[PDB]
């Protein structure tokens, strides 16, 4: 009770202090066989995190670690297998009973306590984003069963406070996924969550719309920018996993971008978010059209929208800020692939009017960016910058293979940048082998 509390405090210390386990997941997995009983005392952990001390209180670093270890033990119990990277997975009768009983325990416990944890740690972006990895392991039917509506209401209260307090993309994405999970995975509660969600969206689409109007009518304040960016960020996070087309967000995103091209003075993060948001609006418009039985006029409406947006991304390659260029580039390579002739697979030849062949101008600009921004002359941030330039090239590579760009002009550039490997590689290879 306090005994299991000491073991968990020291387990959190051994993790943080030693360098013998880099990953909480791997530490938990390693102790799992021997210490499952301790590692699922979730009442003990939530107690440590929620109680006030008598003496010796936990540090902010230690609290952070305990939450991370707790979410790891919650996954391990729910999934009943080692974490990604330690895999190899058939369960005995007793392991399956333990999985069900564990799923039942952590669900009852965290439905009650997860709202209290979010409340207390609401301002801590890393902590809240970890805590919000928890409902995905819930046995959501229990919200009905335990006459537990009061606690669903409480989680939604606290998610609302999180989204309202925060702009970090990790936190917003955690909130977006948590609404997803609560919705379309149990009809009983689907309606209650749907109401809380659209109310949240309504309040943010109003704030976004008023701020867009503020900024464009306006000289322009620091407030005027913060308000647009901050509200747009929330809606962009959500627009990936929630169809927000009923709010015409593409319209106001389009104006923001059209203004940043024209008078050249739109802040980079507004442009990036505005591009992402527009893209998500277009993907969702596409799903409603595929699955529906769309008219001729329906197709030509979306086509005008997609042509105007391809044009905005083309133009945003010329923006001075390289995060803008990368975003525009990534979207160009997505959209040019999506609205390729691929679209007329699976008997869906109705969609021909939605097909887009990029012009020479565009293909040349999609060549330029690769030369300028994938292949550049010159810690932790640089292994991350590299994987992105990889993802950029790979996105571009798909367009080459299907002749959507000039496959020759591309390979020519791939020669030019591989030269020293084709000219000296054998000599460099053998030299290095004998050392």
């Amino acid at each position: 009770m306090s005994p299991n509390g000491n073991l968990i405090r020291m387990l959190v210390l051994f993790f943080l202090e030693s360098e013998l386990h880099e990953h909480a997941a791997y530490l938990v997995d390693s102790l799992w066989e021997s210490s499952q009983e301790l590692l699922k005392d979730w009442e003990c952990m939530t107690e440590l995190l929620l109680e006030e001390p008598v003496e010796e209180a936990m540090s902010d670093r230690q609290e952070s670690a305990l939450i991370e270890l707790m979410v790891c033990t919650i996954r391990q119990a729910a999934e009943a297998h080692p974490p990604v990277g330690r895999g190899t997975r058939v369960l005995t009768a007793k392991e399956r009973k333990t999985q069900i009983d564990d799923r039942n325990k952590l669900t009852e416990h965290f439905i009650i306590t997860l709202p209290m944890l979010l409340s207390k740690y609401s301002a801590d972006a890393e902590k809240v984003a970890n805590l919000l990895q928890i409902p995905q392991y819930f046995d959501l039917e229990i919200y009905s069963t335990g006459r537990m509506e009061k606690h669903l209401d409480a989680l939604l209260k606290q998610i609302k406070f999180v989204v309202e307090k925060h702009v970090e993309s990790d936190v917003l994405e955690a909130c977006s996924k948590t609404y997803s999970i609560l919705c379309s995975e149990e009809y009983t509660i689907q309606n209650r969550v749907d109401i809380a969600r659209s109310q949240l969206i309504d309040e943010f689409v109003d704030r976004f719309n008023h701020s867009v109007e503020d900024l464009l009518q306006e000289e322009a304040d620091d407030d005027d920018i913060y308000n647009v960016l901050s509200t747009l960020k929330r809606l962009t996070s959500f627009h990936n996993a929630h169809d927000l087309t009923k709010w015409d967000l593409f319209g106001n995103c389009y104006r923001l971008l059209k203004t940043g091209i024209e008078h050249g003075a739109m802040p980079e993060q507004i442009v990036v978010q505005a591009l992402q948001c527009s893209h998500y609006s277009i993907l969702w418009q596409l799903v409603k059209i595929t699955d529906g039985s769309p008219s001729k006029e329906d197709l030509l409406v979306l086509r005008k929208t997609v042509k105007s947006f391809l044009a905005v991304c083309q133009q945003c390659l010329s923006n001075v800020n390289t995060p803008v260029k990368e975003q525009a580039f990534m979207l160009l390579c997505d959209l040019l692939m999506i609205f390729s002739h691929q679209l007329m697979t699976g008997g869906r030849e109705g969609l021909q009017p939605l097909v887009f062949n990029p012009d020479t101008g565009l293909q040349s600009e999609l060549l330029s960016f690769v030369m300028d921004h994938v292949f550049i002359d010159q810690e932790a941030n640089k292994i991350e910058a590299l994987h992105k330039r990889r993802n950029l090239l790979a996105a571009f590579s798909k367009l080459i293979i299907y002749d959507i760009v000039d496959m020759h002009a591309a390979a020519d550039i791939f020669k030019h940048y591989m030269k020293y490997y084709n000219d000296y590689g054998d000599i460099i290879k053998e030299t290095l082998s004998k050392t």
